[PDB]
């Protein structure tokens, strides 16, 4: 049930991609986000489709449940589901 995702690439200039947009998923499809979070300050690394087989923490919402990771990651199902992404560590 995922055909398209929010696209973001902080390395767009060297990678020769758009900086942002809508990615069409081809290649079960998912969307994902990866980000840094230092003392509450969030920096997106990438957003887009995720095509390899994977399991996510929530079906609908993009959520990271690992505890204090250096690079945060989430995946989700549903068109544009990765526009919102949250941190709910298992330790809570
Ligand atoms: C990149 O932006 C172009 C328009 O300039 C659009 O046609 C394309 O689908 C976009 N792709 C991504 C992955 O954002
Ligand atoms: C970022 O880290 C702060 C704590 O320093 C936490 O309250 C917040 O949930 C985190 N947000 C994301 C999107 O990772």
């Amino acid at each position: 049930e995922t055909q398209e995702c929010l696209f973001f690439n902080a390395n767009w200039e060297r990678d020769r991609t758009n900086q942002t947009g809508v990615e069409p998923c081809y290649g079960r499809r998912h969307c994902f986000a990866t980000w840094k979070n230092i003392s509450g300050s969030i920096e997106i690394v990438k957003q887009g489709c995720w095509l390899d087989d994977i399991n996510c923490y929530d079906r609908t919402d993009c959520i990271e449940k690992k505890d204090s990771p250096e690079v945060y990651f989430c995946c989700c199902e549903g068109n544009m589901c990765n526009e919102k992404f949250s941190y709910f560590p298992e330790m809570e």
